[PDB]
DNA sequence: ATGTGACTTATAGTCCGTGTGATTATAGTCAACAT
DNA sequence: ATGTTGACTATAATCACACGGACTATAAGTCACAT
């Protein structure tokens, strides 16, 4: 598939563990559904970038942060 | 509209204008239609980060360097 | 504890009286502890459907009729 | 399985749709887990007096009429 | 060249539900001793 | 006869997650016509 976007899909599971969430909690402050979250986590979904605007949000996190980390994770081996 | 996604639409347009591109031409190197990425930039459109990936593909730049340049470009 | 559960041990109590059963003689009846039964009448046990189930059969009585008592004990 | 149980899970449903409630709202009025609300309707399982007396408080609906409607329903042919 | 508009078609995103391993609380069942 | 106190062990009930189908909103991709 993606090469961005599994790396997009574990950021966003990567924080969102690192915060103690749970998709149930993230899917919530998202206002997305919890099917979208695991969808995105599990499958690598291609999101829009709004949609990956309220993930950041959810996350409680800012566009920086995330892009940061994003491109940490694409650096690693 | 989106904040995040006006400063993609702007960081698209300027390595595009660094490099000397034309739209016709960033159509071209991505395999992309020319009205599609006009609406981009003019931000009439929401991205999928699948098509961002086939943007940077026509710009030749790496996802990294895209997004060093959107952070700094977020931050006036 | 809870009012239904209140209500239904105390109908599992009322039909075992007008049959003239005793506690002892309800378990064996349906294949259940005797202590068990007793927990139940004295309010101590939340139970399960299977196992209300199984103490009407014991009761020799219909679920149908087991309920229409309840109803009626609900009702003051 | 279980006779009355089936007859039990089977009312719950029933009222559940005809509230026009999902069952994750009724799991979240009745105080339970999202995935109970629906092992018990669409297995059947075997719930305690105490959780059905919960989902009857989530069905907003009585004792009573519950019960009634349960007659009904063992009552079928 | 770039910017519209408007018009299909793919798919992103929603909504309601199923099915599942793993853990925790608690009912199911049965001792010993009471009265 | 019934009551009560511990127990052990089955299972009710919880919690975090995966997975599917069907439907709705919208992004993806292509016309025509501006400039």
């Amino acid at each position: 598939e993606s090469f961005l976007l599994s790396k997009v899909s574990f950021v966003i599971k990567k924080i969102r563990l690192e915060k103690g969430m749970t998709q149930e909690d993230l899917a919530y402050k998202s206002n997305l559904d919890r099917t979208y979250i695991s969808g995105i986590e599990r499958n690598s979904r291609n999101l829009t970038i709004k949609s990956l605007e309220l993930i950041m949000k959810g996350l409680e996190v800012s566009d920086v942060v995330f892009f940061e980390m994003l491109i940490k994770e694409i650096l690693k081996h």
